[PDB]
């Protein structure tokens, strides 16, 4: 867990830390208007685990990776939403294609490519939405 | 390859990539800039030998980041730009531990950023024309 980029987002909510994952079996982006909130699902030392992070209001959308996929990208934009500086927009690639965005609210984009390494793992800081997120990142086996 | 973390890179498609690679232990980063970002040395050591690299054109004027004893290189920002036809960085900027340098360039379009939480810049890669198209960074363990 040595590599962390990010976040991006607002300071408000309280923080989250996932850590980093053996792999990461899926990640759903709850949204509607901005992004509520992540499920990620992943492996870690012997167990199977889902994680919630940010609020859970707006409609999931799972990006389940398949055998040999894996995520090289993450992407969005920071809004103001109701007063709270949070995610309006997210989105991912994966080795295989690009999903997003999720979420409606215009702000300040970023952008992370990656071009030599995987996600394996998510921090941020949550409340009723998703205040912010940022990444683990690992090299490739 | 050895299990390299390269994030980026930002920027456009084209002039001609580069990549210097993590061997290397960073000593300086020029940026050479005026509406945009002209181009960058990275001035680095190696086995006792200091070497310097020039990517990107000849305009601009320099801007200089000279690492401090204990001083790294913990972030990276700016504005990628349509200039001219061209799409190159229009503004590029450094974090250390110690201090922000820049951005240097007078240019916006899309903002880009990275903070890293946990980890350094190593090493640098990207494309260099006229103009410094693009660039990305190597990243390891602080
Ligand atoms: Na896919």
């Amino acid at each position: 867990g040595a590599i962390k980029v990010g976040a991006w987002g607002g300071n408000g909510g309280s923080a989250f830390d996932m850590g980093p994952a053996y792999r990461i079996i899926s990640v759903k982006i709850f949204s509607g208007d901005v992004v509520d909130g992540v499920d990620v699902t992943f492996t870690y030392y012997g167990k199977t685990e889902t994680r919630h992070y940010g609020g859970s209001g707006g409609t999931p959308h799972e990006i389940v990776l398949q055998e040999g996929e894996y995520l090289v990208g993450m992407a969005g934009e920071v809004a103001n939403y109701t007063g709270a500086v949070v995610l309006g927009k997210l989105g991912f690639s994966t080795n295989k294609k690009a999903y997003g965005p999720f979420g409606n609210t215009g702000g300040t984009p970023f952008s992370l490519p990656i071009a030599a390494g995987k996600i394996s793992g998510f921090f941020g800081r949550g409340g009723k939405f998703l205040d912010a997120i940022g990444v683990y990142l690992e090299p490739l086996a």
